[PDB]
């Protein structure tokens, strides 16, 4: 699966949400939706703002 660069510090405030740090390589899961995409962190997974990642390929 593809990889998206995380472009900002974001903290997750919903149980779907994860958090990341800006400079961290996410697998893209799902981006079907404008607003927020799935991704894998570390070993969780969950929704962030689609807006705060750069998809890398
Ligand atoms: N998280």
């Amino acid at each position: 699966k593809a990889l998206v660069l995380a472009l900002y510090d974001y903290q997750e405030k919903s149980p779907r949400e994860v958090t990341m740090k800006k400079g961290d390589i996410l697998t893209l899961l799902n981006s079907t939706n404008k607003d927020w995409w799935k991704v894998e962190v570390n070993g969780r997974q969950g929704f962030v703002p689609a807006a705060y990642v750069k998809a890398l390929d």
